């Protein structure tokens, strides 16, 4: 039962990776669940809110691993060697989460409960970085990990670590 | 030699498979979907571009040129460092370039490039390309660092309940600028 709301959750992921959010529907998403049509009724009211929730659940995955990345920092220098190893690590642009991730992007022009999760997303980030740096450092801090983290992964010849901590140094200013 | 590349039924396909894409998705987009919109014959579309992915990739890359394009036009009166610094800060504060229709297309294309590798192939020869207008007046360790920059904080700008100011905007470019 809370069970079956959170694979509704997972599923509602999945279809958005199998088949795009345009083309996500409660019947698609109850296909991948293997849950009965029925149950899209009783936990949710409709698509929008639905991917809401479901986006909401993966950018809170998200935050999770983020902070995790500054578990053993106390200060702006280690905070500059966290990021750095947050985007050297590979792991917050894997395939899975940037399929999740730039969808949600995609559409948050047309989609005001998907930018707000966005919004949200990256509050909770800048909030994060703000335990060390000032507010317009965290808010550079977290583009500059929203570009790097894709560069890294995406470049023929992606930055070495140590130049990535070079510049993250300089923004961190 | 069966096929005979008709540069109208070309371009025409192109167009379809972007409108296509906003219509319906990167993921669900077909050939069936695009000749219906490009108003060609269903028969047609595999004897320009084999499948579906080689599509993707022609009309991504039409996308990014028009993109590279604009990208450079931020740079015509460009002649120092602090010139570049300011058209990139122009760049990001102008919202040109992170628009609701090139933020649909874009992010669409980078969502798909992990499963697909000519789709990567794209974004790896407009990286390339950014990075190339970058260098002019960076050193290549920089012109990364800033052209992800821009990637971050174009996003970032237009989507930010409160975003940067213009003044802090152009400070943390000159941050990265070094």
């Amino acid at each position: 039962d809370p069970q079956r709301r959170e694979k509704i959750i997972q599923a509602t992921l999945e279809a958005v990776k199998l088949y795009g959010i345009h083309a996500v529907t409660h019947r698609k998403i109850a296909t991948l669940a293997g849950v009965p049509l029925g149950s899209m009724t009783y936990y949710f009211s409709g698509i929008d809110e639905l991917l809401l929730e479901a986006f909401s659940s993966f950018t809170e995955i998200m935050s999770r691993q983020y902070q995790a990345f500054f578990s053993d920092v106390s200060d702006a220098p280690g905070a500059c060697q966290a990021i750095t190893d947050m985007i050297y690590s590979s792991q917050v642009a894997t395939p899975d989460n940037m399929e999740l991730m730039y969808q949600l992007y995609a559409l948050a022009s047309r989609k005001p409960l998907l930018k707000t999760v966005m919004q949200n997303w990256m509050q909770r980030s800048q909030q994060t970085l703000e335990q060390w740096f000032e507010p317009g450092t965290a808010r550079a801090l977290d583009a500059f990990i929203e570009g790097m983290t894709l560069h890294f992964v995406t470049d023929r010849k992606p930055l070495s670590r140590e130049e990535i901590l070079r510049m993250v140094e300089r923004v961190a200013g």
